[PDB]
């Protein structure tokens, strides 16, 4: 078994749980660039004591390079949970995150997002770096 | 010894290290709110493979609640590691999150940071939700 | 504001939160050292979808020093959520770790751990190297 | 492009990389199971400024379920970064964790890790549960 047996990628616009990457397509080297990565960014998804997104990673791949490298984990840690009880908590963390690079190579954004009760979600972007 | 024997707060105006939020001061209640965390802010924080910041974690403290619930953790997780050499690789993650939350009590915005060698850091705002 | 206003301390024989810290008392320079830290050590503490500890992680302050140092963050992900239901899952992650360390200075460990519900808690433990 | 394309596979014997799982081949139901993953088990991997094994985390795959589910994310957060200079700080952590799970249905258990400068690794392994 890989992991990637259970790494599913779908059409953002039929499935919630599509992490959606935004991001610019050209970008010069070493300059500041936002990526915003959002679950639910079409179709909504819970976000629920029982049910939420947990997480967004992402992913940088050089192009000619043999690996990936982690820009960052983005944890969502607040889903309603309380003493009182589930569901009537003060606060809530929604699935967005924007996270700010500095590339001096073209590449691949990957953006892998993770459910606690759907699993593990992907989807990927090319950027290109001046050179 | 306690944690907060070593969790420093400063005036980002003297200190580049002090996580600075920007967060509105009252919202609605259950209202996507926008909360930007950014180290460097006014000084700048270098991102060098041997000195970088590697987080924000956010938390919020309800009014009147005894406790603190973690909002999310953001990584920053390059900086210029490779294998040709440190600081020459493809990819930095600089020290900025956004993240969005839904809150639907008043409370106090919490931003702690970690430098690999400068070690902790903090700031506070209050936020009021409507009733 | 300060966070360590909500960092609680306790008698881990009266109150299940506390971090309990199993670590040797002295050890050899830049030898491995087990550091083992457990949540609800003597008294139990839940793990269901609704009530979990979530982390615990592990800080180093060497004697001397101005800071302290991240040693690792341990999450523990999984608490019987599922599509079926909550608390009818396959799979639970407890709240214990075994981290292993090379330390060549004396100091101090710190561990941090965070309930989903009932905040921050934290314990500390000397550790003498030899020169 | 897709995740998996850069997440390898080896023989321990043969490459540091490889996420080593030590766990029972079987368990009771709901019992407490050790599960150990290593990195540079067999051969050793460096733990410099430079170069480190950032993290291993756990997935457990249930027999019959489509998806994955996180056990837990381990990082490793020390390796020898200070302000007097890289390589002679303090404190290393070392790629090795233990983790403690209860089981209530068969399945397979998943080791991802990722290195600094070369990037993830897999391995997984079968664990029988009572019925
Ligand atoms: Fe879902
Ligand atoms: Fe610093
Ligand atoms: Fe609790
Ligand atoms: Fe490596």
């Amino acid at each position: 078994m890989k992991l990637s047996d259970f790494i599913k990628t779908e059409d953002f616009k039929k499935e919630k749980h599509v992490p959606v990457i935004e991001a610019p397509e050209k970008v010069k080297k070493d300059e500041k660039v936002q990526i915003v990565v959002t679950v639910g960014k079409e179709i909504p998804h819970p976000n629920t004591t029982e049910h939420h997104i947990r997480w967004i990673k992402v992913f940088f791949q050089p192009d000619g390079d043999p690996y990936v490298y982690e820009v960052g984990r983005y944890e969502f840690n607040a889903h309603g949970e309380s003493v009182q009880g589930p569901n009537i908590g003060a606060v809530y963390t929604e699935p967005t995150v924007t996270t700010v690079v500095k590339l001096n190579r073209s590449g691949t954004i990957i953006a892998l997002s993770y459910c606690n009760i759907h699993g593990l979600w992907e989807s990927s972007q090319k950027i290109t770096v001046e050179e």
